[PDB]
This record gives structure tokens, sequence and C-alpha cells, in this order.
């Protein structure tokens, strides 16, 4: 499957594709400005991620930081990174069917529209101004809104038990952004595309 990444932010991103336990493809990116990076994807590929980077500083073998979603230190993610990261998430050739959405479980960092490019479904979005309106006490010094397991690690916010209910936190970023999950046992709102769609990930879409 081919996934085309687009920074349409005013500011440089450095796109990240894991399944947790591998990259995707090259695993990450620079995206300039406008840029756009088409990476493939496995068939197959379930729990697969891909997040945008901001303010990171990599050396010349690819080892450094970011300020939000740094996998590591890598600029060739293999691993999932550290939140805030708003998430495109998708599960393909599940029983004939692909499956996607966008999560604000592990926080937001940069607004995204993930959507298919072939036929037979819907994309979501969640780009709201969701860092400028976070309550204080979720704001990310070094960027971002952290979502509220991040900051407090209780098993109410993690949904440790799978117990957990809304929260004033969680209710916050679904005002925002409805279509994107606010906490663990939020209300799905996964799009089901036909098997071996084809995708794009557009970060600050409007």
């Amino acid at each position: 499957a081919t996934f085309e990444i687009v920074n349409r932010c005013s500011y440089t991103v450095w796109a990240a594709a894991s399944k947790g336990d591998a990259a995707l493809d090259a695993g990450g990116r620079q995206l300039n400005s406008g840029e756009s990076w088409t990476i493939n994807v496995e068939p197959g590929t379930n729990g697969g991620k891909i997040w945008a980077r901001t303010d990171c500083y990599f050396d010349d073998s690819g080892s450094g930081i970011c300020k939000t979603g740094d996998c590591g230190g890598l600029l060739r993610c293999k691993r999932f990174g550290r939140p805030p990261t708003t998430l495109a998430e998708f599960s393909l050739n599940q029983y004939g069917k692909d499956y996607i959405d966008i999560s604000n479980i592990k926080g937001f960092n940069v607004p995204m529209n993930f959507s298919p490019t072939t036929r037979g479904c819907r994309g979501v979005r969640c780009a709201a101004d969701i860092v400028g309106q976070c309550p204080a006490k979720l704001k990310a010094p070094g960027g971002g809104c952290n979502d509220a397991c991040t900051v407090f690690q209780t098993s109410e916010y993690c949904c440790t038990t799978g117990k957990c209910g809304p929260t004033e936190y969680s209710r916050f970023f679904k005002r925002l952004c409805p279509d994107a999950f606010s906490y663990v046992l939020d209300k799905p709102t996964t799009v089901t595309c036909p098997g071996s769609s084809n995708y794009r990930v557009t970060f600050c879409p409007t």
C-alpha cells in the first residue's frame, strides 16, 4: 500500500512510520513545508502508525532528538514516538478490509487529515487548534498537548483495568476533534476501507 505523506504546515516536520517493533518503509524522513514523501507499507500490516515530529536535530548518522514524537533519537523510526503525537493509525488486509483512524490517546502535536486516495470509504481529520486551546495542566513544555495518561499515570486515564470512562480531559480532545479517539474506550471512529486501499496523510490540512 502506498501512503503519500504531505506536510502542508508552515514549519518543517519529520514524518515517522512504524508498527512498534519495526519501521515501516524507511521509518522517517524530513518534510519541509509543502513537501511530499510516499512510502510503501506491506499488505497485512497490523497496528501501524504515522505521525509528525517537531523541532528535531539529527547528526550525520541519523541520531538526535525531537521535541515531539521522538522515537529513541532516530531519524528513521523503528519504534513509536514520545507523546504528545497525533496518530494516524491503520491495520491493513484484516480479513479483506483495511481499518483506519486518528487518535489523540497519546496527545496532540500537529493537525492531520488521514484519507484514502482510492475508492470506497471516507477519511478522518483532527485539524482544530488543540495546542492553542490545550488545558493548562496538559500543555507540554516541550511543545504540544499531552493526553491525561501521560501527565497523570492513573488507571482511569490510562484505562489500565479496561474499565475507564470519559474524563474532563478526554472530553476536551473529543470536543475539538469528534472524529478522533479521545481515550482508550471511546466510541470508535474507526473507518472500514476496502482491503489494499491507498492513503494520504496530510499534516496541517487546513
